[PDB]
């Protein structure tokens, strides 16, 4: 398929549950179930990297804590499937507990030869670029880099997922046709694939539809 | 209410071939397709229209000629012209015609027509970064005082309404290093129609599409 890195904006969980006459909890359950199925397909299909983003003030900060807490149960199962785990996003405003709980994770799986999975939490694409810019701002304040020296190639080394294959394909489920400030810098050349299917119903045959669409769109 | 539309014009060559004609025959049709798109945007209350030609010294001269021969009309139609992109390596005459074309129509209140010229989305961001890095050297700025809004004031078209809709003709589904920072929230519309055939009807439907989706989401 000539597809190395896949990014998915997951969406439709709430909508999926409403149609079934169910409450959000039931949808998240079906969503998470869909997250496992998607990873699996990535591993079993030589995909190199898979980046996921769950699309939706105080609660938010809490919701991210439930996320880190749950992101503790599944880590073990991930190592066992030979998956390297990366967590992009603004994890700097997160307490020191969850952060170790993160590097522990990335540390542990760090050496797998399986798929590289990255999960966005408190991620922004403008912010992503910003914080890459802040790193260059520091080098300039130190006195080692001249403004006119900064080029695309340089800044690209400072944004999320620089060590990885560039994103070849972005898939958005749930019907909306917006990037909604997920990856910006990283998708300058990516194939954009939008589908009406709601996330919980997104499956292998749907992930195949997109890789075939990408492969054929060459 | 779609205020700012961005278009990636593509499929001029493919279009020619289909007629079994040469690459130049399609450029001619593309240019008519550009005029019609601009009449439409302006006749329909759009604030800004951003055009990006997609390709895969002769050119710099057709540039001067297009500007020389087409700017009086844009001005009569009250269109405000802007060229976005790196115009630094263009011979000074082109650079001077561009500056004057802009300066001529700077004050118009009609539609603002932004023409991408040797523009790249990452470049746009990088140049903004360079401006900020000068103010960090000048010691007027501290690294942790940079935020999305600050970066936002130095990316192309920061002074205009945010881009609401990006239309790409020609069938490919990529942004291809066109606007990047600017489309974090834009509607993205893909159509297989080829740029020279893309018309007032194709346009109306993209806009309608935007409306219905703006209503659903
Ligand atoms: O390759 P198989 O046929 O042995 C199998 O499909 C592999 O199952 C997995 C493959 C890839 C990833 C997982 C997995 C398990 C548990 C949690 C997660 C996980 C994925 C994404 C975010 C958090 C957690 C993934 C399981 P199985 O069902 O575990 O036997
Ligand atoms: O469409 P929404 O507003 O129901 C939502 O975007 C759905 O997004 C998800 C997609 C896939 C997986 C999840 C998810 C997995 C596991 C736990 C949770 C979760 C747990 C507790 C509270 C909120 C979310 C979410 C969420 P949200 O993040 O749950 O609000
Ligand atoms: O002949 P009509 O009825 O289509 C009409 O002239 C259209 O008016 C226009 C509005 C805005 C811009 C134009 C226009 C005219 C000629 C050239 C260009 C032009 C567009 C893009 C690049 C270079 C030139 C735009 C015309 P009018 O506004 O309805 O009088």
């Amino acid at each position: 398929h000539g597809c190395r890195h896949v990014a998915i904006i997951m969406d439709g969980n709430g909508r999926w549950a409403k149609k079934q006459g169910k409450i959000r909890a039931f949808g998240h359950k079906a969503g998470a179930k869909s997250v496992r199925r998607a990873v699996s397909f990535a591993a079993n299909n030589g995909i190199e990297a898979l980046t996921l983003y769950a699309f939706s003030a105080q609660e938010v900060s809490a919701l991210m804590e439930l996320f880190v807490w749950a992101l503790d149960s599944e880590v073990k199962s991930l190592h066992r499937h030979n998956v390297r785990l990366r967590i992009i996003g603004d994890t700097s405003r997160f307490n020191s507990r969850l952060q170790e709980r993160i590097r522990k994770s990335e540390a542990l799986t760090a050496g797998n030869t399986g798929l590289t999975l990255n999960i966005a939490a408190n991620y922004g694409g403008r912010w992503d670029i910003v914080q890459g810019v802040r790193q260059l701002a520091e080098k300039v304040q130190q006195g080692n880099l001249q403004p006119d020296q900064i080029d695309e190639e340089m800044l690209n080394q400072h944004v999320c997922m620089h060590e990885l294959a560039p994103v070849d394909l972005v898939i958005r489920t749930g019907g909306e046709h917006r990037i909604s400030n997920f990856l910006l810098w990283q998708i300058a050349y990516a194939e954009l694939y939008f589908t009406d299917v709601l996330w919980p119903d997104f499956d292998e045959q749907d992930f195949e539809g997109a890789l075939n669409a990408f492969a054929n769109r060459e």
